[PDB]
Formats: structure tokens, C-alpha cells, sequence
């Protein structure tokens, strides 16, 4: 049991700060005690049993009914359950084995639930504890989804194929036609189910661009493609430089680069604790794409900015010891969802070797920069 | 060489009756030889070695512009050579590997060269000659697509993926995205140049619909789908009782059948002719999807006429005898394409299997309706 | 926790006939402990702290001796302790993800040491207590397997793997061979300590055919799989018409089937007790090992005899509840092993799945025998629900 | 691009002429092939009867099913109506499957994919050297099971629990129930890989090559510590007569970029004596790992340290972008029924290999140097 070993350590025993009155953003049900535990500095906590409840929750309450979010990416349900949480469910859209084709650009990507899955598990082993829980689950799309929803939009797309399955496309923009439907087996489909971050109404998020936003658009590059400088100029740019907000972004780059998932084009605050809290890791659903490649694109911001927290470095180079590594440790955690394997070896794979460039990465950087410039220390 | 032991064979041997002064359409380069060669009863006839050496137009002739048929329902280039002929291009979207996946309807599917190719052979060696020629050609992309195009809508589809290859996709409905693109490895996409039929200027061609077409959308089933009779009553309506026509309608729906191409919403004929001609067999790119499926759909219009023509069914016959076989049959030619193999080999397992269940339709139809109701005879007075 | 809420239910209360000097079959160390409190209704109690307790010895008790069990279906290890206790060693055959191919007869099944697991556990929470207890362990296969064995027959089986791990074989009959090595990464392999049973020579145990046993050859129907009134006769055959027998075959009947355990070929009885005592649920390694397939060759006992004990109806009725129910409590005591996780999560769910269709057996059954004919009451003088 | 490579001048070369003696002896195809057999190649480049059998094995009728008994794995003689017969090895694995790294060599399992992929891979190197070879789909009650006078193989035909039609016959690694051929209902695939001409009118004899693995653990073998062992090896009989050391050299290579580490013999046709080639037969154990390279199977190119310059030209042709091993190998394996033959990570792995082979004698040439290293033809 190396997933024991690894919570052993007392670099997964650090303490927060006090939470004052302030840091705080506010026995019930599961979700709720998930929301009123989100304080400023991470999303839950490694103690935190109700983590691991939550996630049982997803898997087998009741749905109670389903929305579909109009004007969105790809096909996103909303999932309500019988005790008035809810959480958002991304469909299988690729099987296991496949990978993105080679002439895809990263705006012509598939979301796919391992990735929603497997990222919350990841941030989990990396102690960053800022996706909300997320896991995986079987639904008869006939009793789930067809028969318990008063939104005809989502309704009138459910047809029987030739194969006599049980099909659905949803309405969105990208892959939501007749063409591109989701067809179980012949009526369960299998998704993620993402648990739901406090109503909007009553916990503001601020929604930030992030530096290294690619251009979306072929042929044009982006800012910093062609400025190797482009960092010097983004630590003299408001936000960034009064946190623990510019070491965010190395957080946040790191874990994306580990994943392949290119798309972070935003990040999300609470709003009611200011430019001195935790990036909310949401919409992850582009990693796990590509197994047989590493995305070095990713990884400029850190190549650029060339700083990243102490308390990261230290658990990445001990991700990378033979006694824990992060493919063992994560085939450990990701054998308790019900949609296993959730990641295939070759994607545990990758990410042992993704991850000793990171290593590479900062080992290079701190070989030109020098510690102490390099590496914060909290 | 089986192909060389068929085309000997009495059956293809076949003689047609005298061709007058009507009957021709018409009263040197490769393509246009071709376009007086139509007559009234087929397209080329197996004498006819312009059709060979039109093969060899389509796969080498310079192509000296490119553009694009506006609202097509996939990609459809059109290809015009130095000799002022033309041909229909259409591009890899498939591989030879892939299949349709099986939750697709006959109107999500794609249209693929292979098909295009091996239909014209397919239907050149059950003697019907009704394609127009096609031959299979490797283009290079930049020089002879985007650099030679005039068509700013297909121009500006091209772009170059993030593997340093080039794409394109041009501006349909079905497939024309960023996200459906045609990318070759880097430069080179492969596709079938089909020859093409004489200017409409000086050639109508009258456009039927067939009465087993299906019903276009999920939910509503076609005419046939729900009354077994029905063909009891269309050889009972106007231009099915006269020929040499529900006959020719059961060469094409065994054709498509032996393909699985099951979207053939309409078909052509020639008017010059009238009502007494045969059927151009277009647009087959729908077939050769599924190798490990066969399309009963397809057949309906055979299982509820009970009628054939009697050459065609001897053919037929004799295309399921081991020495002459669709499989190596096909093959045999196909290897003649510079896109060779043109068809998977369980595709052309698949023609065979394909075969016997349209041997034992007319078998199990023979023995309901009898002979002489079921087969009619053109063979009389023939070798 | 909703394993709490379970053991606080009054059927779990049961208690038991006052035990004379004979049902009994009898600071010491805990497995010794085990063995005298068997006794002839059951094997252990619903803590009885002595239990749990054996798990951990099982778990971190030095390994002193090694030995291999002969003449076994596949490689089984005698683990003998420092306490001088020993326990049946199952090493990993099967991973998580994998399934029985369809393909394969109940005779060429693996035995996997997460159903050993797993069984004790599900057999716990049925209130059972028939299955002799085991815990998951991680054993270094140098320091506690090869280094500390006197058998040269299985010393002589290690060797080291072309991708420098550390594998063995041992040498048993049809699958033990260098292609069906157990080898470690690098040297740690995993499996099941099942906890022994007192010797035969102090604790006799008559072993008895079961009436429903498969012909084990391909081709070959048995008995009961032709006959759909094979029942009518089994309960007037000598030793299934006076229990409390015929009522311990349709509990472990009902045990196999949730598992899809179609090996159960016999099962054994503690003799010194006679004709009227408890089934030892052994050996129950052929379950879990599919999940997307739930096997009803193993209910047609049920179908047939139609008759259940109203203790174990009650509770499969209450072990469907959603506040208690099979899943939930199954991965929480689950998760008290090292092996975490024993059981993975479709596992857990045709545990749920199976248990349906057991209920929907008896109530189809129930409504054509009718109750009293169906279920037997032996809750008289047991707490009220 | 497959047209390209045989127009180039590499693969016109012609061999010497055949006197009376070099020939080991419209008919079938077979036959035919049978008496193609001479010193230097097995079929030559042009002979349009190798395309011709290899639709023969593929779709003629089989009349009679014999198993070769005795064997290491399972290994069935296919009689057909023309009298002509073949070797069928069933499918014992996936495409997608891979070897476990804790497998010893000798317990590796032969697939189909392997035989059929070796036949193109060295049709594509000019060898000429491994008998065709074509992938079926076969029947496997109406063309095995029905078709067979053997009681000790008609014997193990069963029914599956899940109503599938299984068989495992009689060998010695893998042929048990729990290691049974089961179709998806009722056929099974395999290779027919075409018959070497009768033993009776064509002797073989049976060469054991000198770079055996030792076939057992713990226990190595000679050239596995003995870095040295082939300055030793070029001074024994056979071995620096021809043509000979050369001969295996071209063997190492083929077999290393499959990964086919079980050569433990080589057989030769005796008429010829100790100068012709090298009849490379059973090569079921390479493409079973694609995302490793075994270089143990390489180790006698870096002992001898000399090559064929007619092979090594190649080899630097196969690397070249127009004439790459990956896409020129899937070009040809397209022709057969079983596609795909290999998965396209074995056909990556191909390249990989490839460049490897070219590295070592890079690094072996500068080393020896040249006209010491690469023979002149």
C-alpha cells in the first residue's frame, strides 16, 4: 500500500495557518459540509472523511433531475440528487484505448471524463487539494437521464440507432449532433459526476485570464511564443506579484503540463478572500488525452518564469523515487472508482516521465537562476 | 489470371441488338471517346480499350485547375486537365481499416474513395457497365489542390496541424470542419478521380426517384418498411410495367446490396433515350462501409418484386462458382489501381457472402412464385 | 459510519441457547482463543475483541516457518507464526481490473486471495460467523517466503525474472510452472492469510456432499440440473430432513451465489457436535471474480427448496435498505484491510445487484408456497424489529 | 511508396546463373514454388506465383486437418484439395496484448501475427528466405474439427460455458483447458504458412546456431559472458567458409528488429551443401513486445563485427523518409486478410529498431573499419 506510504511523510503533514473569522467563505449532507469547509488556502483537507463520502454520494444517490447548461464548450448534463446537491456530469466521449489525433489543435479536443476523474486524484496526490471531488459513474441513460428531466432540450435529441442503442447528443456547439452522439450499450453511457462548488449567487468567483492564454486561432501565435522575455514583464503586472499568486500559476502549470491538458485559458477565485488565495482547477477534462506525447507547450510558463514552491518541489522530487512515483500511486487511488481503469498504463507511464522533466525543468532553471530566486519557501 | 477465364466465358459474351440511328446520343482525347461510346442499352460495352486508357488520363494526366461544387452534401472537388476533359474528385475521408460505426444511420455516413473505385469494378465485372470510369490517384495537396485553385472558399480551408502536416477541408455540411480534416503525411491526401459524364448542356439527363427510398430522419418508416405487398402495386404504376425497368432497378438494388450502399435516394437516366434505357449507377461512395455486415435494407426491393433479369442471374450464379468467385475476381482487378488494395480482403470476402444471400433471395423466390414469373428471359436466341 | 448503524439493529442482537458442557468442542494467544470459542451454533461473536485482534496477528506477526501445502489446485503456503498459531497463505493470482474469461468452467477457475478476503467479510456481515477468519498482507517474498521455508521443493523455485524481479512457483499440480510464476515488484507479492482451523487430531471435522454439486466434466448435466423437482426428494433424503440443515444449505446457498462461488463441491461439519450444528463456510476463493455477471446456476438450490431461515430473510431485506445495504457496508469493512482495496467498486455494486434478485427469489416463492411453508422462525425470543 | 522501393537499384540486383546443380529438383501454385527453391533466394523478387500461393493458403478448401503432435505449442497441418498442404498456427493472443517483462524467452507464446509479419518484413530486406505465408479466418467446426481423422484432436473439441467453440490440442506449453483456442462463436484465425517441399525429396539438415540462449535461469549461456567469444567463432568448420557467418548476420538482424530471441537452430537444404542460405522458419516469437528493444538478440553483430554490404545498403535505405521500414511495411501486411497483421506501435518499434541496427554497425564500423566490416557483392 504505497498510497499509505506516501501520507506518512510530514510533507503531507503540514499545517495551515490559523483560519480567522475571515478565511472561512460562509452532520448535514455531504456536499454542504464540503462547502462550508472551502477556506481560503485549499479546497478541503487530507483528513477530511467526508472527501471520500462525497464520492460515494456521486456514485450511487439518487437522481433527482437533469439540466442541460445551454451555450456551453461541449455536451455538459447537471445532475440534481435527491438530497438538493448537485454536480456536473461530462459523458464518455472517447474509449480507453484511443488517443487525439496528431493534426488536432487543443481547440478541437475532446473532453473526456478520465480526465475530470483522474485530475481530481492527481491534485490529490500533489497535496494541491483545489478540484472539487469528482468520480465516476454508470448511468442507465434510459431511468437517468431520458425519463427524469423536464428539459425538452435534452429530450427531443434521444433516438434509437440502427444498432437499436439508446443515443443522445444533447444541443451544444462543438460534437453535439446526430454525427457525433453518445450511444450506451445498449442504454448505460458512464460519465463523471463533478461535485458542484457553492451556488454563484452566494459565493462570487472572480473568473481571471491567465498570462499564458494560447491564441485560439491557428497560424496567429500567441504573446509568449515570441517573447522569451514575456515573464520579466508578467511579475510587473498587477496581481502577480504580490502573492503566492505568480507561484499559483507554477502550481497550476505544472499539474497541467503532467496531465497534457493545454486549455487553461482561465482560472477561478472566490472572490471574497482577494488576490492572496487558491486557483480553483476547474474544467480538466483535456488531459489524458495524448499518453505517447508530452506537451512541452505547457511548461513554458515555468521555463520563463523560472520560480515554484518549496513545498512542491520537495513533494515532486519525491514523486519521482522509486518508493512512491506517481504512476503506482495513482493506479492505487483511481482502483477505488467504479469506471476501472480510469487511466490505462500508458498514461500512468507518462506520467513518471512527464514528470521528470518537470524536475529537469526546474534542476536546468535552478542551475541558471539559482536556488532561493527559484524556490519560496512557505 | 481468374479475370481472364470470365471475360471468356459465353455470359460474357453477350451481344446487344443493332443500335440505330437514335441510340447513341451522339451522331481524339481518352474522355471524349468515352462520351460517344454511350449508347442506349450500356455505358462502354468490354471492347472499348479507351475505357483502360481513360484510367490512365485520371491517373497521370496534369491537373491544371481545382475548384469546388457549391453545396454538395460532403466534399466534392472538381478536376479539370490540360485536354479540356473533366473528372469528379473525391478525397480520402476514410481508412481502409475503418469501419462505420453501427450506431450511424445510411445518412451520417461517409463518403469514401475506396467505394467510389471499387464500384466501377464491382459493376464491370457482373457486365452491367453503368459507372462512369474512376481511377485512384496520390495528389500532392499543395501543388495540385491549394496552388491551383481559384476558389477562395476552398483555399482558405487550408491550414497546417500542429504534426507540421497540411489539411484542408473545404465548405460542406457533413465533415467540412477543422475538426474532419483531410491531412496528408505531410502533403499527399489520395483520392479517386471518377471520369466524368458529357456536359449537361448537350446531354439531359432525367432524374427518378426510386420507390424504395427510405425516409430521411429517425422515427418515420419509409413506404415499403411497413407493407410487404409493395411492390405487388409498383408494377402496377407508370414507367415500372414497360421495361426493362423493374428489371434494371433489380440489377441496381442487387448491386447495392453486394456493396451495402443503402443511400440511393434517386437515380439517373439518359431522356435522349426515353423510358427504354438503362441506369447510370452514380454516386456509390455509401458502400463498402461494413465488411462484417450485411444490409438485408438494401434487398427488400428483390424479396418483394420477385423478378430478375435471367442474364444477370446467371452471372450471378456463376460469380458464386469457386473458379471464377467475386473475391479473386475483384481483386484481380482492383490491382490495376494505383491505390492498390483499393478494398480491405474482408471486403471482398464480404462480396462473396454478400452474393449467396442474394443466390438464395432469388432461390427461396423462385420457389414461391415459380420460374417464368420470377426470372424473364433475355438470353433467347444468345449463345 | 453505516457499519455502526448495522451492528445496532436488533437482528444483530441474536442470541444464542444457553451452551451446556458439550457445544463447546473444547492470556493465551489469540488464535487459541479462536479455537475455544467455537462452539456448535456459529465460530466466533459479534466481538469477541479476539477476532479483530487475530487479523492483526495475522497481518504483523513474524513470519518463523514456511511450508507448501501439497497436492492443491494451485500454490497454498502454511504460515506458522511466532506464537506457534498458524494460517493458510493464498498468494495473489488475478489483479483488480481483471475478470474470468466467459469461456472458462467453474473447474478451471482461479482462486484469488481478495474473494478469500472479501467472503470473510460479506459471511460477517450476513451474521454468519461460519468462515474462518483472514486478513490481507504484503509479505517480502525474500525475507518471509524463501529465506525462512525448509521445503526445498519450493526454495528450489525462486528465480529472478528477465525484468530483475524476484518470482516463484512453487510445485503443485496444472499451474504451477515457470509461465505461471508469482512474481513480485520487485519482491513483494500480497495475498491472503486465512486463519487455520484447530488440528483433526483435537477437532474432527466430517465433510458432506452437497446434493447440488456440478458434475464437474464438460458435456455432463448432474442431477439437479434436469430435474426441477429434485427438492421434493433431497428433504426426505437422512440428513436434510431434521435441521436446521436444509436451511444451512440455503443460507450458504445464498452466501455462494452473491459471491458467484460455483465451487462449492463440499462442505464440512464439526463431528464432535453431530448432525445438528453449523456449516463451515470454506475456502470460498472462486468468488468475485465476475462482475458483469451474475450466475443463477448457483440459486437453483433456492428455487428448487423454497424455504429460508426468517433470520437470514430479515436481514437480506434489511442489507437492501439504502440506509444499511450490502454495497456501503461491504467497502467500509473492506477498508479495514491492508489490501485496500480488496474489492473493487463494480464488485461491491453486484453485491447490491445479486442481493435483489435473492430477494425477488423468495418473494416469487413466498407467494406460491406461501410464509411457514416458506420461512422457517427462529427468531422466537429474539428481539423485536 | 512500395512500388518506389523495388525500382530502386537495390532491389533489381540480379543473382548468379543457375548451373544444373543450384535447383534442389503450369502446375499448382505450390508446386510451383517448390522448384523455384534454389542456392541463393527461396522464390526471387519477380515471381508473381508468391502472390498467386498466398491467395492459394488463403481461400482454397480444406480438405484434411492433421496436428503435428509432439510440438512446443500447437502447431496443425492443413491438406488441401490440390495436394498441396501447410502449417497453421492458431491465435493465441490479441493484437494489443504484450509479453509480461517476468517471461523468459521459451515461455513466450507463437501468434499468427508474428509468422505473417516476419514473411513481409523479409520479403521487404530482399531475403527471400522464409516461406509465404498468409493470415485465415477459419471455421473452426466445418474446417478443423469436421475435416480431421484424429482422434486425439477431435477428442478436445468442447462447447464453452459461454456457448463458444473451443479446442486446445496436444502439445506441451499451453494446451489445456484453461490455455484453449476459443472462437467468437465458431472461428479461431491463424496463419498458414506454405510446406517446405517433402523430406523424402528434399533432405534437410538441422544446424544449431552458435549463439543459442542458454534455456535455462540462472544459467547463462557461452556468448552471455564471453565478450570476445566470436574471435573464437570465425575460427570453427562452417562458419568462415562462406557466406556463412555473413548468413546469420542477416538472421540476427531480421530476427532482432521482431524481437524473436528463440533461434535456437537454423536449418539449411544439404543438396547446396555448406554455401547457400538460411531457411528462416517459426519466427511466432518476435512483435510479442513493441515498446522494448532486446538487444540481447543483437549481441552477435557487435562479437563478429561484420556485415553484408548488400544488406547494409539497405538497411540505410529503409531509413530514409520515402523508403521508411513503418510505412512500407504497413503498405504491404494490407493485403492480407487478418488486417491489421500488427498493431502500429510494433510497426513504430520497426523504425525504432531500425535506426539501432544502423547505430551499431555505425559504431562497429568505425571500429574495425570498412572493407574489414561490410563485405563486398
Amino acid at each position: 500500500s504505497v498510497l499509505q506510504s506516501l501520507f506518512e511523510h510530514p510533507l503531507y503533514r503540514t499545517v495551515l495557518p490559523d483560519l480567522t473569522e475571515e478565511d472561512t467563505l460562509f452532520s448535514y449532507p455531504n456536499w454542504l459540509r464540503f462547502h462550508i469547509g472551502i477556506n481560503r488556502y485549499e479546497l478541503y483537507s487530507r483528513h477530511n472523511p467526508v472527501i471520500a463520502a462525497l464520492l460515494r454520494d456521486l456514485l450511487s444517490q439518487k437522481i433527482s433531475s437533469v439540466g442541460m447548461k445551454s451555450g456551453g464548450t461541449q455536451l455538459k448534463l447537471i445532475m440534481s440528487f435527491q438530497n438538493y446537491g448537485q454536480a456536473l456530469f461530462k459523458p464518455m466521449k472517447q474509449t480507453r484505448e484511443q488517443e487525439t489525433p496528431p493534426d488536432f489543435f487543443y481547440f478541437s479536443d475532446f473532453e473526456r471524463h478520465n480526465a475530470e476523474i483522474a485530475a481530481f486524484h492527481l491534485d490529490r496526490i500533489l497535496d494541491f487539494r483545489r478540484v472539487p471531488p469528482v468520480a465516476g459513474r454508470l448511468v442507465n441513460m434510459t431511468r437517468e437521464i431520458r425519463d427524469v428531466t423536464r428539459d425538452k432540450k435534452l429530450w427531443r435529441t434521444f433516438f434509437v440507432s440502427p444498432a437499436n442503442n439508446i443515443c443522445f447528443y444533447g444541443e451544444c456547439s462543438y460534437y453535439c449532433s446526430t454525427e457525433h452522439a453518445l450511444c450506451g450499450k445498449p442504454d448505460q453511457i458512464e460519465g463523471s459526476l463533478a461535485a458542484f462548488l457553492p451556488d454563484l449567487a452566494l459565493a462570487k468567483r472572480k473568473t481571471w485570464r491567465n498570462p499564458w492564454r494560447r491564441s485560439y486561432h491557428k497560424r496567429k501565435k500567441a504573446e509568449w511564443e515570441v517573447d522569451p522575455d514575456y515573464c520579466d514583464e508578467v511579475k510587473q503586472t498587477p496581481p502577480y506579484d504580490r502573492g503566492t499568486r505568480l507561484l499559483d500559476i507554477m502550481d497550476m502549470t505544472i499539474f497541467d503540463f503532467l496531465m497534457g491538458n493545454m486549455d487553461r485559458h482561465h482560472y477561478e477565485t472566490f472572490e471574497k478572500f482577494g488576490n492572496d488565495t487558491f486557483i480553483i482547477h476547474l474544467d480538466n477534462g483535456r488531459g489524458f488525452g495524448k499518453h505517447s506525447h508530452d506537451e512541452m507547450s505547457i511548461l513554458v510558463p515555468l521555463t520563463q518564469c523560472c520560480r515554484v514552491k518549496r513545498s512542491t518541489y520537495l513533494r515532486l522530487q519525491l514523486l519521482a523515487k522509486e518508493e512512491y512515483k506517481l504512476s503506482s500511486l495513482m493506479e492505487e487511488s483511481l482502483l477505488q472508482d467504479r469506471l476501472v481503469p480510469v487511466l490505462i498504463k500508458p498514461h500512468l507511464e507518462a506520467l513518471d516521465r512527464r514528470l521528470r522533466l518537470v524536475l529537469k525543468v526546474l534542476s536546468d532553471c535552478v542551475e541558471k537562476d539559482g536556488f532561493s530566486a527559484v524556490v519560496e519557501n512557505d
